[PDB]
């Protein structure tokens, strides 16, 4: 037996969970600008709800058959049906159970907007979300991806792509982000075997990309014009870009005739988000699944993303390791200290006055410590500021305060002392 | 063939808007707390191998073929855990999930701070119950006292009385039944339990009835019976301490020596301590036996801490704030941006973008003209404070109509100073 922390986890470090707080704010914090509410389901639901082979399912043990949520919109279908709601505008930001062998347990983090309004408002109100948190992160300059459902099926179609393969050609054009094409085209006569024909036909579209103009251009596009499907689609996405443009962030997305993720989830509108030199942020419209948990049948329209956090985490971490920043663990202002030997009494007299003040300050669990610890405890901790009480100073109502940085002691009067340290500080 | 239903596994319940509201305010009031005190936080996995756990109340998964794990039912486990992967004496951590017990709630938030490391006497200790006054206080349910005992004490003052050690462990499972019941109930359970002698029983009567703060302690001092027992008067001392202490802290009023307080007696060596509303509330103490055994080298690592019944607390201030008769918000949405015209929708996204982007609250709604009259009603229902009103007039003016929800009143306020004046009616 090795103590071990089961395969596909880890702990978070205090470091590393002060890492996922600095994070986690700048989420919430824009999400809570957005009006969401807040829901939380259990860890796990009835195998039953998650079935109608990479979800970890619990031993019988003589109850029910359960399974852990892979997913956080199964719970919130769940969730909405359970509680007859037509409409909802929440976010959710809790760990996920995929038994994968390539995390096994890790952060997933969406916002949605389930409810029935007029088109693209939602989706849009989506986008700007994920550029308001994805420049507050400072994580570098990104591009999001946009894609539409009705799209791909129209075109595949208008190209001449059979059904059988359609779901596993499309899913040939979505490693194009990372591959090039005349390694994909090839990968497209071996895995299925399009026609030289078809092949360039698809390949003609999909290697386009850019803004609102592009948009322009595929209406007007002959080929495109007579099937309704796609027509659709593109209809969408013209309004979609004139809400971004009056949010301001028609700059930072672009229109790809090549993404196609989440292909069983998503109805309309895809989108994935892009660092620049993966998977930061995704999301998009999937009218399909509300709708399936409900008992009569009655569809719920729903939009959302998730932010892929795991992945942010370890960028943020980094940047500041490269930029030497300390990544302090505790938040403590204040070390109370003594150099002469009885003291302690006294010490814990000054803690608590501090403490009851709002001050967060801190001892040594010791009667009797030597000042050249105390002092190393504060530059290692971060600790900005001690507190050094003394026979003489305190026969004068005075406490010194010592600087950990400067080195530079100053006396002050007793009350004083509440001001003057939260001063330092703010 | 099997009715399916929309169930939520047995003894698990959702958190809905306005439960998450309130346990949002309750774990802040906690944390900031801990923070106070210098403490880290850590996160263990919601699973660990099963061998861990083990070495029938515990979730199981299923083989499916790796590992063979269970659901986390501590938060200590996992701390031991911690500290001996991680390698290290001493640290101060917080920890508040979730945790998992197939009862008879089977998932209920624990959150529990502890201060693990070798430090002298009852310093920690002390500056646990700080924190549970700290806390308590600040949630703001009603006044409070929290319990205080010792296991050496127990163990020395039944031994006095002459309680076997077989039957030890259930005598004081009475008497930790005492805070609810009479000792007349206690007493006859003690002689229709295991079968004490009335006068074993008597004997402990005479202690376990008492209580008080400091002076306890100082008479059971002065006892001719206690203090001829090693173990009882180590405690006592202990005691004695640990109020020296809590004067300094100025909590001294607030705690008081219960020798009927025997909870836990598995995990504790040192200090109990349990919180009393005037529940569950809040509870802990010293038990110095459990971080170390998951160490290779047998070396023990002594420890104190506390846990806050989150649980029974989030219920104690939704009533609490049901009956104060106050609105709990699901949402902090300052603004809504509405309109009272017709083809205004485009005017209106350009400016929830404005004060998106200066950070304020804002919100609209989906829909291309609204009526005013049902714009209004979603602000009253969802507690927002106020609408900012564009109209094609008003918008060639450069002008935006404000009206307070509450109060009913407009304020035509120019397009610069809105945001301002917005975030002067906030804060």
């Amino acid at each position: 037996f090795v103590l071990k922390t089961p395969k596909g986890t880890r702990d978070y470090s205090p470091r590393q969970m002060a890492v996922r707080e600095k994070v986690f704010d700048v989420i919430i914090r824009c999400f809570k600008r957005h009006g969401a509410e807040v829901i939380d389901t259990p860890v796990f639901e009835l195998k039953e709800t998650l079935m109608g082979k990479l979800i970890y399912d619990l031993k019988d043990q003589g109850g029910e058959l359960l399974s852990l949520r892979y997913d956080l919109t199964v719970p919130f279908a769940r969730y909405l049906a359970m509680n007859k709601l037509t409409n909802i505008k929440r976010y959710h930001i809790a760990k996920v159970y995929r038994r994968d062998n390539p995390y096994r347990e890790f952060y997933q983090c969406d916002f949605d907007i389930a409810g029935n309004f007029d088109p693209m408002i939602p989706d849009a109100e989506c986008l700007k979300i994920m550029c308001e948190i994805l420049s507050s992160l400072q994580i570098g300059d990104f591009l999001v991806k946009v894609n539409d459902r009705r799209i791909l099926d129209g075109m595949f179609a208008i190209c001449g792509v059979s059904d059988s393969k359609f779901r596993t050609i499309c899913s040939s054009v979505d490693k194009l982000d990372k591959v090039s094409w005349e390694e994909v085209k090839n990968e497209m006569v071996g895995e299925k075997g399009l026609a030289p024909e078809v092949a360039d036909r698809i390949g003609d579209y999909v290697q386009q990309h850019g803004g609102v103009s592009l948009v322009e251009q595929l209406l007007q596009d002959p080929k495109l014009s007579q099937n309704k499907q796609a027509l659709e689609g593109l209809g969408d996405l013209k309004l979609l870009f004139e809400y971004l443009t009056l949010f301001g962030i028609d700059d930072k997305i672009s229109f790809d005739l090549s993404l196609a993720r989440g292909l069983d989830y998503y109805t309309g509108v895809i989108y994935e988000a892009v660092l620049l030199q993966g998977s930061v942020a995704a999301g998009g419209r999937y009218d399909g699944l509300v709708g399936m948990f409900d008992p009569k049948g009655r569809k719920v329209p729903c939009v959302g993303l998730s932010i892929g956090v795991e992945r942010i985490f370890s960028i943020v971490e980094q940047r500041l390791e490269a930029l030497e920043e300390k990544i302090r663990t505790t938040e403590t202002q204040v070390l109370v200290a003594s150099a002469q030997k009885k003291l302690l009494e006294e010490r814990l007299k000054l803690v608590s006055e501090l403490w009851d003040a709002g001050i967060k300050a801190e001892l040594l669990y010791k009667k009797n410590p030597k000042l050249l610890n105390q002092l190393q405890y504060c530059e290692e901790a971060g600790i900005p500021l001690v507190a050094i009480i003394g026979e003489q100073e305190l026969k004068d109502g005075v406490i010194k305060l010592r600087s950990v940085t400067s080195r530079e002691e100053v006396d002050v009067r007793r009350e004083d002392l509440v001001e003057e340290i939260k001063r330092r500080t703010g």
